[PDB]
DNA sequence: GTCGTTAGTTGTGGGACTAAAGGATATCGTGAACCGAAAAATTAGTGTAACGGGTATCCCACAACGCTAG
């Protein structure tokens, strides 16, 4: 069956519910830390999957080399010990953990992941 | 005999002459010379290119997951 359906957005206001200052202070710092996690983030996610296409393109200058993307325990040409998503979702997490939700990691590095992919091209 | 009055001319001046349509005209004669006025035309003079961050807008492409284990 096709796509009944055609995405869309809306902005829903929110309160944070608690009776006094200090714990909405608290809570709304909490999400602002949140915020700043998920930019340095968003950096190191797109930094670390720029670096290992360089990387293919260097072997491919050295040998002429067909390294591709992809878990060598299941690739011979693979230099990834694991997918792409995971490592990047890796490498954020083992440093941002503790302080932001992962979820939020998951959501960002897919939304990334996906567009990387396309503009390869470009 | 003479002077004002009245009526009847007599000459002279001012005012009329259907309605409807249409509706073209041609218009001489010559004396000079200098000064002033304003309206017009010609001429003389000055010149950019990219750059730093930071941010307002545009076009243009893509995303907006699903499953398993502690």
């Amino acid at each position: 069956m096709g796509k009944s359906t055609l995405k869309h957005t809306r902005k829903i206001q929110i309160l944070i519910d608690l009776p006094t200052k200090d714990e909405k202070k608290e809570v709304m710092d909490m999400m602002y830390q949140w915020r700043d996690r998920c930019f340095r983030a968003a950096n190191i996610i797109v930094t670390h999957l720029y670096v290992q296409e360089m990387i293919k393109d260097f072997f491919y200058l050295s040998e002429g080399i067909k390294y591709k993307l992809a878990d060598e325990k299941k690739d011979e040409k693979g230099i990834l010990q694991r997918s792409r998503m995971n490592t990047t979702y890796r490498v954020v997490s083992d440093r941002f953990k503790g302080e932001m939700p992962t979820n939020i990691l998951s959501t960002l590095n897919h939304g990334l992941i996906s567009s990387f992919n396309k503009n390869r091209v470009q």
